[PDB]
């Protein structure tokens, strides 16, 4: 029941995802690893402890390096894995940039809207891709050679569910979405007309509605099970929740950067509030090829 | 009791051990660690694998912050992966031996020997004195060498507490730990091993034998005077039999080490001299370390 235009839209998004999502993370290299006023600290300390994870490094030889984080006592212990997660987030975003560049509807947009759209959807597209490698039964993001396993807590599943980011990943994983529905979610999140700095509001909004219409159609043709009733509205609701979480963790990120500077050059540009001159790295990447 | 000379003999060995055995391994730094991520050569390569599967351990590096890095060894895949922890264990050995060289130099009986005999004694006893020191930090309840922040936990070979006992090196450590020796008895074992008159290259065989006999008499007298007489009636002979077994183990692992060096060169310069890879001109590093 999909139109030819809609079939073409899903083919280009699926092709772009394949060409720009390093699911095995085999090209993620040269990352930092953990080495072998007062009220602001208390808020920040709660932020980081909510997402405590152990890092696992699998080698082609079969070896495994495992990092267990220190317990939450004293200060500057919570910042152990932050530099590594900053290097990982930066790598994920460079793939997000390449994802948008392949899309024809995005490439033809003005360079300032391209910068503004990626600046506003970076975290959201990054979390959507993390969800496709998230293992809900083990609480682990399986990123090829690297694995990020959630540390146990005293409250357990119920206490972790109080963290919105963690709750987003479990709820979205339970929808059992297809690759096409994720990539259409990524497109809908990317082409948001109400992002700060967008000038072609009407052009981006038209693009967004068509991506959403194509998602609604795809679900109607391939998801006749009763478990998938209202799946389109559920997905659209999850996308609205992710936008809310992005704001929370944009301010968390800025608090944590102030107390302790952990950001890469590209992440600092994304959080800097001439667009091209302020984002020189992002402008260069958008101009480069694949 | 013991003669005052035997008492001074123990006082000097304990003083030597105190100044040269870094029990916490705090000064063991800048070591290498495993990385983040033909027809008869096939024979020699086949022997090396068997040698490296006998003693499989996982490395734990505990941090000041409370973090725990842990390395699990790869299973054999017929490649360089089998030589993953050898660069680290070559830095560990070199670090331990330099403490052994320092141990012998503080002992007065060892300094008065000819330098060529000092080199010969250190060559034959370095593996034995290193394993004797390792046993004092070996926990048999968990199969782990507790080297300060570093831990080396033996891996379960599916026949744990039975398959590991086949390897004479592991059997040596479990058996020696069961004797529950004192610090003075450990240091006397080291002296008996160091002053072995039958090591290759020794020329003052009569002098070194006399010395070994007097350390052994001190050890026997120490056990008679400082332990319940009937229960430890044969503790001295048990210790001498463990030292005899360690000499046999030494010969076996000296060959293992030389075969592995032939295929994959991992040794440090000081270790290369120790394994033969004029005595003073063939061991110039060890010679300088003794002069200083
Ligand atoms: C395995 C991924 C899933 C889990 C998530 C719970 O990972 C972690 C696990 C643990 C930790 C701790 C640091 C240990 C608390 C953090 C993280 N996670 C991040 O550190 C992150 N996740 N996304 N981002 C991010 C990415 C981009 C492009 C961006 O551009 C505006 C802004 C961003 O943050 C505002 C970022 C920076
Ligand atoms: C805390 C110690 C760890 C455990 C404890 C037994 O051991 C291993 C456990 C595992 C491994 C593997 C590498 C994983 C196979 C090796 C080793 N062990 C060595 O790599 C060693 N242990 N001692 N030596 C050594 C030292 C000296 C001065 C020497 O001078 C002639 C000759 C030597 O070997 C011929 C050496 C070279």
């Amino acid at each position: 029941g999909l139109t030819e235009e809609q079939r073409m839209m899903i083919r280009e998004l699926m092709d772009a995802q394949m060409k720009t999502f390093d699911t095995t993370f085999s090209h993620f290299k040269n990352f930092r690893l953990p080495g072998v006023e007062a009220a602001k600290w208390s808020q920040v300390r709660k932020d980081l402890c909510s997402l405590k994870v152990s890092l696992q490094l699998r080698g082609e030889d079969g070896s495994v390096w495992n990092y267990k984080p220190p317990a939450d006592s004293g200060g500057k212990e919570i910042f152990s894995l932050l530099p590594h997660m900053a290097d990982m987030s930066t790598y994920m975003f460079k793939g997000i940039i390449s994802f948008a560049k392949v899309i024809s509807y995005f490439r033809d947009l003005p360079i300032e809207d391209q910068i503004s759209l990626l600046k506003g959807a970076a975290f959201e597209l990054c979390q959507l891709r993390f969800n496709t490698v998230f293992n809900a039964e083990t609480g682990t993001w399986e990123c090829g050679r690297l694995s990020y396993c959630l540390e146990d807590t005293a409250g357990g599943f119920q206490q972790l569910l109080l963290e919105p980011m963690l709750k987003f990943h479990y709820m979205l994983k339970k929808l059992q979405l297809h690759e096409e529905e994720y990539v259409l979610m990524q497109a809908i999140s990317l082409f948001s007309p109400d992002r700060p700095g967008v000038l072609q509001h009407r052009v981006v909004d038209q693009l967004q509605e068509q991506f959403a219409i194509t998602l609604k159609s795809y679900i109607e043709c391939n998801r006749p099970q009763p478990a998938h009733r209202f799946l389109f509205l559920k997905i659209m609701a999850m996308l609205t929740e992710l936008r809310s979480i992005n704001a929370q963790h944009t301010q968390r990120w800025l608090r944590i950067q102030d107390i302790h500077p952990f950001a890469t050059p590209l992440m600092q540009e994304l959080f800097g509030i001439s667009l091209t001159e302020r984002h020189k790295i992002l402008h260069r990447l958008l101009q480069e090829g694949s």
